[PDB]
């Protein structure tokens, strides 16, 4: 088949298969929750590291290894049911389980301790770019939900709370900077209610994406406050400055961000065309494709012409000059992989100086000329950039509103939204409601937003009274 | 204790061990055969990856990711004991057991089959950054033989030998330069004989590296010709556009270089003073070392100058500000991890405008004036990635000789040097010759070196002539 066949409307499920096939990103594999990321995928995912990466060394962090081993006796200082375990290797079995990291805290806190003897040696600022399994039995999908993922994960140890409190509000705002400016994706930035924070964190913070089509939210990246508990977990003291005897624990964080970062750009940007790639994420911003044997070799001198031009002003361009397809074949391609800007020259362009610009996300063929066009194709690069964005943040604030009773609250979600309601923040209330909207596949919290829409007021479980409001909505 | 203990020439595993953990590269872990690579090691391995990344793309490959996880299925198309298996997710056990990569030939190849219809799918050139378990249950050295690590791995499919068999050359200079111009160790290409060839590949072409304290040589880093064997195992076909009905299989290549090369630069370069940092690979070019209250921040003006005008030219420089250290200290702590180039300036210094610069090297403290800081340190440092690689240079050609009988070959081997000797190729008579030395820790086939000193003649077991002269050693 040429093209999608399941309207994101109609099916998003067989829609989502099919853009992410249909545009090489994603192959699938024989074990089951593990997709193969394709180069058109892994290059969104460079684009991100690269941006995140220069970040976090401008706030002195420094990247870093650990093994993918945990120890049995590691995992069970802290305390499961998605650990991975190695039991033996080849034909021998192992004399004790060794475990595949979900996370890193258990393997990198013990060393942390070693190297913290005094206060100078903290804070300890570290990252690493890896892969981690976390074995999670439901349905899984590609990018949103995978068994094995490639991530960010930094830890950081201070010597004050206070230090740890504003890295991650810092780090945060990274994520959200990641999601809003380069991903297009807009954001509600929030604080996780008991239920749903970090095992063994002190607090943790969220961005928190949502997806219309389904009308389901997802968890964007997080930023987690461990406090003093992993400290004390492994014995990470130094001596304190300021009390001569007496012995104070580090304070710590950690946070991480996925590849579902890709997963949330196509649920979201993604049209009835196929993918739809942001210009600054796209590594291919702009794709020039050729629309006698002399007259076409002269049509192919002026697209290595309009290439080398948009590459000296550092725009992402390749030429498309391979024969063996026709046109038509690939504006139908490089729709369906979703390049921002599609250049067309043909013969009569050609003779009048001229080319058409076909942008990916409204359909718009500009004719620009040839004098004009490194200087409008970047204006037209950053409107594509600014449409996307803007498109999604109006789409947010439609989908999100307002409930102070459960029975406006059912029927706002059964609209396809998300809802911030008064609620005091207790987990027996938590569970009702997912139970209640279940009934009537349940509603989760999501987060307690920084900046409200309204200000308190009794809880909607209507026993005791509203702490702050908070962000509820279906979710994957 | 404040530095080394062991002498390199002494106890060389003593050595390695105070200099991988002094110089702040290398954490021990409680899995054996698994190290933590903190960012002083990691840090090169990333000076690596950026460089070799940048030229593979040059070449036409592209990066992507495949799953960590490999079926049985996929593994028994090939077919061990190196091979770590998932039995069980938490506490229940999974149904069929999954295999931890230690090469990803399995895992890719199948969807490799899914994507060749016809010969314009081919060439796909793909390359990962990732990691690899190899559950070898020897003696496991840090970066030498680890029971995890990273590396890259590039995989190719080409229409023609041809084609693949300059890749696989192109891949090895890659390789040899990575050693030579980074690194500055010294290398001899070579291709492996019969027995050491990768498992159901045509060919092996390798760097064979020497590291002179244990008289032990090491493979630096292979580029396989794997041919039609890997393609015929997984399906990988295309409609031959020569001949109308017949169908041909594609030629495949597939090249590995990994973390072994930080051990090797450690063993190579490393003096009994502590870790030796080559220039282009140093994340750290140039410390600068502080040696009244208003002439200390004078002298910490000063050093602010000196950092601010090496970035103007693009030399990665710290200054090491921290008044809490002793000048004595740092000298000593940046001695151990190598850094080139002590930029030293103490009071007397300041007012003469001038500067010791002290090379890690040589030990060489050369007075420069403030105004020529900036030209000379550079050439410093380019006098110091030469001056590291012409010493491993010539150390390499003296410790490798030619000998044409097995007498001499035995002395010659026992003085501490690898050594080419004529040689049939067969499999039996180099059994012969690593039980032999052994018993006179065996010597094994290194290489079969593509400019070998001498030529061609019997073999040196003594029953049919010789084919090439090969390079035999002790090895790692
Ligand atoms: N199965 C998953 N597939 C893809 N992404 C996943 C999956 N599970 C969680 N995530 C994403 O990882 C992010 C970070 O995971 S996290 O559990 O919230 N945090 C941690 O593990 C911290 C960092 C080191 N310890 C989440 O915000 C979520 O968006
Ligand atoms: N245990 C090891 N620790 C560190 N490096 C190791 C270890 N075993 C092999 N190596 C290094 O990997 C390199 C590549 O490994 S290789 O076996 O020679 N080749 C492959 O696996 C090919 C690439 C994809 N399939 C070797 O040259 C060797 O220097
Ligand atoms: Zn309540
Ligand atoms: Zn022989």
């Amino acid at each position: 088949r040429l093209g999608l066949e399941a309207k994101k409307e109609e099916n998003l499920a067989d829609w989502y298969s099919q853009v992410i096939t249909k545009s090489e990103m994603i192959e699938y594999h024989d074990i089951s929750g593990c997709y193969i990321l394709r180069p058109w995928a892994y290059a969104i995912w460079e684009a991100i590291k690269d941006f995140f990466d220069a970040e976090i060394k401008k706030l002195g962090v420094e990247n870093c290894y650990f093994p993918m081993f945990v120890s049995q006796s590691a995992l069970e200082k802290e305390k499961a049911p998605e650990v991975a375990w190695v039991t033996r290797s080849g034909k021998t079995e192992l004399a004790e389980p060794i475990a595949i990291r979900p996370t890193s805290e258990t393997v990198m806190y013990p060393a942390y301790a070693k190297w913290v003897q005094s206060h100078r040696d903290l804070p300890i600022k570290l990252n690493q770019w890896c892969n981690v399994v976390r074995w999670e039995f439901k349905h899984p999908q590609p990018f949103l939900r995978t068994r094995e993922f490639l991530w960010q994960e930094g830890h950081s140890a201070f010597a004050t709370m206070e230090e740890a409190a504003e890295e991650v509000l810092q780090i945060l705002d990274l994520y959200a900077q990641v999601y809003e400016e380069l991903l297009a994706i807009p954001v509600v930035k929030g604080r996780k209610t008991e239920k749903e924070k970090f095992a063994g964190g002190d607090y943790t913070t969220t961005i928190e994406a949502f997806i219309s089509a389904s009308g389901r939210a997802i968890q964007g990246g997080t930023s987690h406050h461990l406090g003093q508990n992993f400290s004390k977990m492994f014995e990470i003291v130094f001596e304190d400055p300021k009390i001569p005897g007496e012995k104070q624990f580090a304070y710590q964080n950690s946070w991480g961000l996925t590849t579902r970062t890709i997963g949330v750009m196509t649920m979201v940007h993604g049209d009835n065309m196929g993918l739809v790639l942001p210009p600054r994420v796209a590594c291919v911003q702009v794709v020039i494709i050729p629309c006698s044997e002399e007259d076409k070799e002269a049509l192919i001198a002026k697209c290595n012409d309009y290439r080398r031009r948009l590459l000296s002003v550092n725009i992402r361009v390749r030429a498309d000059l391979r024969d063996n397809y026709s046109p038509g074949w690939k504006f139908n391609h490089w729709e369906l992989k979703g390049v921002p800007i599609r250049l067309e020259v043909g013969p009569r362009d050609m003779k009048s100086c001229q080319f058409v610009a076909v942008r990916r996300d409204t359909g718009e063929k500009l004719t620009v000329a040839e004098n004009e066009a490194e200087t409008k194709l970047q204006a037209i690069l950053e409107d594509i950039q600014v449409t996307l964005f803007t498109r999604a943040s109006e789409d947010l604030k439609t989908h999100m509103v307002v409930a102070n009773t459960m029975e406006d609250f059912q029927k706002i979600l059964d609209s396809g939204k998300i809802v911030q309601i008064p609620f005091c923040g207790e987990i027996d209330c938590e569970d009702w409601i997912k139970k209640t909207t279940a009934r009537d596949m349940g509603a989760k919290s999501l987060c307690i937003p920084f900046k409200p829409l309204c200000e308190l007021a009794k809880c909607v479980c209507g026993k005791n009274p509203a702490k702050y409001y908070t962000l509820f909505g279906r979710s994957y």
